[PDB]
């Protein structure tokens, strides 16, 4: 446990991120993840690690964000990480190649990464018949407290964004626990601005009648994905569609198109959202106003700059029920998923928590 941490975090990944650029370290992670070749995760889900929420149960509170895993590909290798639930996508209806590289960038000074991928994806096909040839395993997964998730993008030359996000509801909807609309990325023009409350009335109620077309037991929870960069009259907005409609949850936070003050990575000014620790605050504080905004009934999955047991319990107390990491994962290793859990575990066991779902929106009361 403890030995492997280290091994990774002083040796491996050095030598890795020496070797390799970003977006090829990338897709090396995938593939050897794909494949099972990983230290198997020794630690082993306590009870108290357990959540219910979005009509299901997870076995630990700690996902891999969005963009890790954007095809598909690793899902199962995931679960062996550690990973109390999986998030594949952004999957955009139509395949497409994203932005010219390069178009990822590690901060190692800050711990952080920009990217502009740009949506690159297999498509909405592809995913699909991926998906279906794992569909009654991860069945039995989920009902073994381990939930997939698919997060939903759109087509760069899209002329109607609703009905991009309408088609991914009808083909991977079925396919999926829940579902995340992804209004936040920085990096397709016009998309963040489907975040204002007219357009996102709009666009949540065809994505909602879609989903409740879909038979009982291949309806998806459906979750909104909005970014660290909102206004204070967005966030009131978003939170009043949210209840409105009613909206299964939010992931809270996608990267930033800020530039916090104090960076130190040489590529702090390339384009493209920032990720990792320099995202983390400015993300629990985002959980923390959208919990009080939707009066703490409105599950949210918390995400940003989360690589230890006390990350990740911050952002529980702030008011996430379920937390994601994914940036950690280029500086830490597999490893870091075991840590997390052990980690939050001991903290909740210190700060007289009966497990997890005590501690969520603690901070509040
Ligand atoms: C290389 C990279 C690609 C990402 N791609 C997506 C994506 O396709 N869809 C999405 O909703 N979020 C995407 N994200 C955002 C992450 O899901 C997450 O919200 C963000 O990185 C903050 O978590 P972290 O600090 O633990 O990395 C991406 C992040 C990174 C670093
Ligand atoms: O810079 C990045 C970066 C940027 C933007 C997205 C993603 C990554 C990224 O995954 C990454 C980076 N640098 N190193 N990795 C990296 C390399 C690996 F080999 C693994 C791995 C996986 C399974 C078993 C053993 C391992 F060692 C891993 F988890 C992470
Ligand atoms: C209030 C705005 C702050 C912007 C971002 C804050 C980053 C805090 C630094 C802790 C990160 C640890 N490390 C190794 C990456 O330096
Ligand atoms: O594909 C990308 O560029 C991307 C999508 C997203 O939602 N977030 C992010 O940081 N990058
Ligand atoms: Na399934
Ligand atoms: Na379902
Ligand atoms: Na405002």
């Amino acid at each position: 446990a403890t030995g492997d941490e280290r091994f990774y975090a002083e040796h491996l990944m050095p030598t890795l991120q020496g070797l390799l650029d970003p977006e090829s370290a990338h897709r090396l992670a995938v593939r050897f993840t794909s494949l099972g070749l990983l230290p198997r995760a020794r630690f082993q889900d306590s009870d108290m690690l357990e959540v219910r929420v979005l009509g299901h149960k997870f076995r630990n509170p700690v996902g891999i964000a969005a963009g890790f895993d954007k095809h598909g590909e690793a899902v199962d290798g995931l679960y062996k990480m550690g990973f109390g639930f999986v998030e594949i996508g952004s999957v955009t209806p139509k395949p497409q190649e994203g932005n010219p590289r390069p178009r990822v960038f590690r901060l190692p000074e800050d711990q952080a990464v920009i990217n502009r991928y740009g949506f690159n994806s297999h498509g909405l096909s592809v995913v699909e018949h991926r998906l279906r040839a794992r569909q009654q395993k991860q069945a039995k997964l989920t009902e073994d407290g381990l939930p997939l998730g698919v997060n939903l993008g759109k087509n760069k030359t899209s002329v109607d964004a609703a009905e991009d996000y309408a088609e991914g509801v009808r083909v991977l909807g079925p396919l999926a626990d829940y579902l995340v609309v992804n209004v936040s990325s920085p990096n397709t023009a016009g998309l963040r601005s489907l975040q204002g409350k007219a357009e996102l009335r709009r666009l949540l109620t065809k994505v909602l009648q879609e989903r409740d077309g879909l038979r009982r037991v291949h309806r998806p929870a459906v979750l909104v994905k909005i970014a660290p960069d909102l206004t204070s009259q967005d966030k009131e907005d978003i939170a009043s569609v949210v209840k409105e409609l009613g909206i299964d949850g939010l992931i809270v936070t996608n990267t930033t198109v800020s530039r916090p003050a104090g960076l130190q990575g040489a590529l702090r000014s390339e384009t493209g959202g920032l990720s990792g620790k320099p995202l983390r605050d400015l993300s629990t504080q985002t959980i923390r106003e959208m919990y009080a905004l939707t009066q703490g009934r409105v599950p949210i999955i918390g995400v940003g700059g989360v690589s230890s047991g006390q990350d990740a319990l911050e952002k529980i107390r702030a008011g996430a029920s379920l937390v994601q990491l994914y940036t950690a994962l280029t500086f830490w290793g597999p490893p870091v998923v075991g840590k997390v859990k052990r980690e939050l575990e001991a903290l909740l066991k210190e700060q007289g928590f009966g497990g997890v779902t005590d501690a969520i929106g603690a901070d509040h009361r």
